[PDB]
């Protein structure tokens, strides 16, 4: 299982989904971690009626875990209705910041469950969160067009 | 109209007017958007008597909308007397931050009216403003030589 | 002695030990000196039981003294039990910030004693500390996994 | 005179004296202008007894005026006793920030008098000061070794 999770992370690190900034988009955010210095620029696009995430595009520098996590994020939320995307994000963030007491559900997170073991390394939690909290922020800002 | 405005923006994105920093100049400003991380460095030059904008030069990174908007800015204000430039800037900023309730006048703004639809996307308003507020700031600073 | 210490520093500057960021790791820190503008990104890896420093990897820009000091740091602490690493760091920092009144012990510091003369140049003390305080910070953060 | 001063500035812009960071040095400072975004990294070296400026080395980005001014700085202060360097700096800064009421003396400043006309452009005063205030700061820090 430990070895399987490693393979998931390597798969997403080497074969990132949805990498590189694209247009169109509703909101861009730039998040820089104040501790490790790594950064993500992330864009969200919504459908015409604002109900679905139609694109998530991103660039930046980080460790393999943060790059893998942002890859997994895009695969889980693109095409999803906004409330569902938010639910996935809350599930992921609950899991990685639970200090190992919340295992995560693969039916919700998919490959996202591969980051369960990060929860037991406090200084690496930020790596899993960088892209996901950038998404939460960008999704909120893009959604303002539809309030 | 929606399709026409798209063409204006693409025209200015692909064929930017007045791009690249030049000398001489009266003031340079560096503006970085704290949300999206994009930036503009912008210079203003005034005539010998300080009554006309003789140059606006710029560099930086941004989305296609912000780059297009800065291109349009330069075309509208270069050669203009300072009070007129200020009037154009106020008209543009009124338009893009009106949430769609101010359509903008093409006789004042020219191609600037192509950014009317941005007003309905709160998270993209910053894109239209980046270069224009840099200009307002640089013009004010360059004008201090003539008070 | 003055000439010998110069050779140590040049040796580590030209032939850096352990340079370049590597995986795996427990914590990364990014430290930027607010005065000179130089920076280090530094990673620490601990053993499975968290008792030994198994890796220290780093990148960044600095003067030859700061680059040499980070090289020496890695050679002194990699393979060491955590309490011993901390003891070496405290000895080094005591030495360089003592204004020359603490000569340092080569049995503890090894090549680290070559930085004794830096202590008499207040504005260069930061150069010796940059990598060492980055290590102290990263080691502390990596250790949180084992509390 | 206006045309002569232009030639001085162009001469120093195209043929900078003492450009590029060098070792050894006593202090490095990194100054970033908060308005225009330009920056200088500047090093000072003093003699063994701390009485003379033996080197000033620098790098960074700026307009032609700021680059020319830093070039002129190095030519005026390198080889000078510290109190004399300070006197030159105070004379230069008095001149450029006097709003044109202090013409500057060529026997003190040399080519530095070419920046007299900058004083009448408030937004360009920062350009003349960037390198000179970096020097004042670095000289002070390097001098701490000799208090
Ligand atoms: S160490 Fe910076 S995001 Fe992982
Ligand atoms: S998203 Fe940064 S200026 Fe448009
Ligand atoms: S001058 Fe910056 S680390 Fe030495
Ligand atoms: S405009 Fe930045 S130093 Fe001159």
């Amino acid at each position: 299982l430990e070895q399987i999770y490693q393979d998931v992370i390597l798969d997403h690190y080497k074969h990132p989904q949805h990498r590189g900034l694209r247009e169109p988009f509703g909101a861009q955010v730039y998040h820089v971690n104040p501790i490790c210095g790594d950064e993500v620029t992330l864009r969200v696009a919504l459908s015409e009626d604002g109900t679905r995430v139609t694109d998530v595009s991103y660039d930046g520098q980080g460790c393999s875990i943060s790059q893998a996590a942002t890859s997994v994020l895009t695969e889980q939320v693109i095409g999803q209705r906004v409330p569902r995307a938010l639910n996935i994000v809350d599930a992921f963030t609950e899991m990685v910041s639970s200090r190992g007491t919340v295992p995560g559900d693969e039916d919700v997170l998919g490959d996202g469950v591969a980051f369960a073991g990060v929860a037991k390394y406090p200084a690496r939690v930020k790596c899993a969160l960088l892209g996901w909290m950038a998404f939460k922020d960008a999704l909120a800002q893009a959604s303002e067009a539809f309030e």
